[PDB]
């Protein structure tokens, strides 16, 4: 009936902030490429302030070498003694963030470690120090390389804690004159950290924040017992249509009122991987085609907005939020300097579905809702209104104000369902605007890249998605003919979070690509045992990738050759002798048309004719047998869809 919002019996819990994560894994690997002005434009509709999203916190993958959802992120330590800050998107991504928004708050976690972390164990609590100083030097080539203050640092990504660790973390970076970072643990369940806490002093003065993942909006009696901040370190994973977008606007709001959490970071930040990949199309936005320049500027970007632009890390939730009557819910924030904003969502169950969980159903019907200003917030008579309708759509609209003048300190509402309202007392809304981008296109179906660039911008060659492995640019000033080519550079299996393949690889192209030749210049740096692969067809990766089928044609240091069904070779459709030793370019070419396929060795047909199942379709690809040295030059494939 009657909702009295009020701050004269106090406030409720500080309010931390919104935020997405780029990482696990991946997720930002199509958004590098992309031409001038889009790029641009894409950063600033997720990170510049009164414009999009205007986000509060960015959270980022600690790339360990091992696949992490959608793909491998390199590590700053790829061995013993290497180090290089240089690697990857995030450092970039991170700065292009702290550009649009000064006071955007920066977190990072490791999801998988380089293997030699392990010791010869593929677990990274063997050595706590030594795990310690890996993750410390990332924050100190952060601030010296690229003049970046990581806030937060967290533990294993979903993956078990070691109290010993987490208090030789804390020794480490206070060492290290890092006293400012906060700990975050241990982004997986309330449990088993929220029950540490509470019983072991030390860890729990050591720990800052505790942050679940897809918590369902409810915390447990454990972590509210600990006192300490509560977090949606993970939320979100849903395609970013409509129903992403009411999911989001959902949890937004009631994670704080069902949950105590006082901030919610989604996964992920933008859809800049192929949407054939686990969990396609679960960023906040979409840009995934940098050859067009094409993206979309999706419904979750203006929910977000419904809180972001109005709130800022720092201001209080008040003790009056709750529930609507007839279904909804309702927060309200203040600053402390006299504003006062308020975020009104009736998602309804069918139109805001997660993945992690799915809700039983409940009502959401029409209602009229009536505010009642009182305490300090009583002489408030004038509030913006910002109005958005999910499913034929009105995003971020602003209304005419309304006006409390009657002395009331009173209003009411006519609330239908999957709306979304901002009310507050601030004038600096926006609904950012940037000219349609070119239209949509298909990866291009001749391609080419001979990767030579000599100061390359980013540590890969566009478009190239490694999904078990890393491939770079590599300079070699010792030959002329391929001085710069990419190379695969782990020699040891990561500690893994996901079941990575035995063979490397890295994918790219159309996944909708069903005849295509793919051609390639090899070279097998590992004498006898050594094998690199060239392939098409290829039909999954990410966390699925060991379950990759296609056709795959390898060659051995030994003088063989396979053609197999799937990445793990046990189905076999050719093999047979080859000229071929380590350490001598090849070319290779693979031909798949219908039922049938082909292979060259240097131009020369090695096999053909060779049936294939079909229908079939997926990527091009290149790797290499197992984690091993091997270089690739001149890239080419020409695909029909
Ligand atoms: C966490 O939030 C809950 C509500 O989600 C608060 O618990 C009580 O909630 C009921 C019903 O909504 C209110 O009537 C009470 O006023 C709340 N109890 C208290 C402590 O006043 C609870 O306050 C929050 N717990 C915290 C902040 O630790
Ligand atoms: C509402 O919020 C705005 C923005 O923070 C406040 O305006 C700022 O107030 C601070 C100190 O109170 C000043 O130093 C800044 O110059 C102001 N910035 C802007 C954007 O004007 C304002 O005081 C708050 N109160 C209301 C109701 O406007
Ligand atoms: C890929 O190649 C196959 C085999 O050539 C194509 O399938 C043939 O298409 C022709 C003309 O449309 C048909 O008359 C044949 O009967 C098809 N062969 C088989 C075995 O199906 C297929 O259409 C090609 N796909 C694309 C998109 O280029
Ligand atoms: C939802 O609630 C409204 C109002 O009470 C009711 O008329 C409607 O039938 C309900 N729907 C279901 C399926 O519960
Ligand atoms: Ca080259």
């Amino acid at each position: 009936g009657a909702y009295v919002l009020d701050d004269s019996d106090g406030l409720g819990r500080e309010f931390d902030g919104i935020g997405a994560v780029s990482g696990g894994g991946a997720t930002s690997r199509l958004l590098v490429n992309y031409p001038e002005p889009y790029r641009s434009e894409i950063l600033d509709y997720l990170f510049k302030p009164n414009f999009g999203a205007s986000l509060h916190i960015l959270k980022v993958e600690i790339g360990g070498d091992g696949q992490t959802t959608d793909g491998t992120e390199p590590s700053h330590m790829h061995y013993e003694l290497d180090e290089n800050y240089f690697r990857g998107y995030e450092w970039w991504l991170m700065k292009e963030a702290k550009k649009r928004n000064p006071d955007i708050i920066l977190m990072g976690l490791p999801w998988s470690f380089p293997g030699w972390l392990g010791k010869g164990f593929s677990w990274p609590y063997v050595n706590l120090q030594l795990t310690a100083y890996y993750v410390v030097r990332w924050i100190l080539g952060a601030k010296h390389y690229h003049d970046l203050d990581i806030d937060y640092i967290g533990i294993w990504n979903e993956r078990p804690f070691d109290a010993n660790y987490i208090k030789e973390l804390r020794k480490m970076l206070d060492y290290q004159g890092l006293q400012r970072v906060r700990i975050i643990a241990s982004d997986n369940l309330w449990e088993p950290i929220s029950s540490s806490l509470l019983l072991d002093q030390e860890l729990w003065k050591v720990v800052d924040v505790i942050g679940a993942h897809y918590p369902g909006t409810y915390t447990v009696w454990n972590a509210k017992m600990s006192g300490k901040k509560l977090w949606s370190s993970e939320d979100f994973s849903t395609i970013n249509s409509n129903v992403g977008a009411g999911c989001w606007s959902r949890i937004l709001n009631q994670n704080y009122i069902n949950g105590n959490m006082t901030s919610t970071i989604a996964w992920n930040l933008v859809a800049s991987y192929y949407e054939e990949l686990p969990y396609g199309r679960s960023g906040l936005m979409t840009a995934q085609e940098p050859w067009s320049g094409h993206y979309v500027v999706a419904s979750p970007i203006w929910v977000s907005a419904h809180t972001t632009q109005f709130t800022q890390p720092g201001w209080y939730y008040l003790k009056t939020v709750g529930h609507l009557e007839k279904g909804g819910s309702y927060v309200a924030l203040t600053d402390g300097l006299g504003n006062l904003t308020i975020i009104i969502e009736t998602m309804s169950h069918q139109h805001s579905m997660c993945i992690r969980p799915y809700l039983p159903y409940y009502n959401v019907s029409h209602q009229l809702a009536t505010f009642t200003l009182k305490g300090s917030l009583r002489e408030i008579q004038e509030l913006q209104v910002w109005y958005t309708k999910l499913g034929q759509r009105l995003h971020f609209k602003q209304l005419d104000t309304l006006w409390l003048l009657d002395g009331s300190g009173s209003f009411t509402l006519e609330l239908e369902e999957d709306e979304i309202f901002t009310l507050t007392t601030l004038t600096t809304g926006r609904k950012g605007s940037y000219p349609p981008p070119p239209s949509s296109k298909p990866f291009p179906t001749n391609y080419k890249d001979d990767f030579n660039v000599e100061y390359p911008l980013f540590s890969e060659a566009p478009n190239f998605a490694d999904q078990t492995g890393v491939f770079e640019y590599y300079m070699n000033n010792e030959d002329r003919e391929h001085r710069f080519t990419l190379r695969q550079v782990l020699n040891q299996r990561p500690i893994t979070w996901a079941a990575d393949a035995s063979s490397t690889i890295s994918v790219i192209g159309d996944h909708h690509w069903t005849n295509m030749t793919v051609q390639c210049d090899v070279y097998i740096e590992t004498p006898r045992s050594g094998g690199v692969f060239i392939a098409g067809r290829v039909n999954k990766g990410g966390i699925l990738i060991r379950s990759a089928t296609g056709v795959f044609f390898w060659i051995f240091a030994n003088g063989s050759y396979r053609v197999t069904a799937d990445l793990g070779g046990w189905i076999t459709y050719a093999s047979g002798h080859a000229d071929v030793t380590a350490k001598r370019w090849y070319t290779l070419t693979l031909g798949i048309k219908g039922y049938f396929a082909f292979g060259m060795l240097n131009g020369t047909i090695l096999w053909k004719n060779v049936r294939v199942k079909y229908p079939g379709h997926g990527w091009a690809a290149i790797g290499t047998h197992t984690f091993e040295f091997a270089q690739f030059d001149n890239f080419r494939v020409e695909a029909a869809r």
